[PDB]
């Protein structure tokens, strides 16, 4: 198991726009194109994030290029800010995984806003963060993939993906 495969599991794979689990049109492997409600505005966005004109349809090796391509941004995103670097440097290289899996599901502003249980984490006090994270939204809308990633958090362990 690796961040990649994690994801992968987390995400799916689906090759033509559809709505992610807010409602926002994706494509591939959760690979956000927009918020706006408007097909066109996301087909738009596809068009310039693959370099073609597509039919709102994209090839497999399209969709794990964009994925490539957000794994890279979701590390890039926490080692540039001020409160997620030096959690993800203290962690052990399974809940590292973690870290990314929220920072791609939310993004880095929305996880660096989790203070509480950033604190909890770096601390290593793992039982208290696993409570503290699910005091969340992240946590109402998608429990089943939170309580994994929040598992994954809580034992160091790939048990919740295995």
């Amino acid at each position: 198991m690796n961040i990649f495969e994690m994801l992968r599991i987390d995400e799916g794979l689906r090759l033509k726009i559809f709505k992610d689990t807010e409602g926002y049109y994706t494509i591939g492997i959760g690979h956000l194109l927009t918020k706006s409600p408007s097909l066109n505005a996301a087909k738009s966005e596809l068009d310039k994030a693959i370099g073609r004109n597509t039919n709102g349809v994209i090839t497999k090796d399209e969709a794990e290029k964009l994925f490539n391509q957000d794994v890279d941004a979701a590390v890039r995103g926490i080692l540039r800010n001020a409160k997620l670097k030096p959690v993800y440097d203290s962690l052990d290289a399974v809940r590292r995984a973690a870290l990314i899996n929220m920072v791609f599901q939310m993004g880095e502003t929305g996880v660096a806003g989790f203070t509480n249980s950033l604190r909890m984490l770096q601390q290593k006090r793992w039982d208290e963060a696993a409570v503290n994270l699910a005091k969340s939204r992240w946590y109402n809308q998608t429990p089943n993939r939170a309580k994994r990633v929040i598992t994954t958090f809580r034992t160091g362990t790939w048990d919740a993906y295995k």
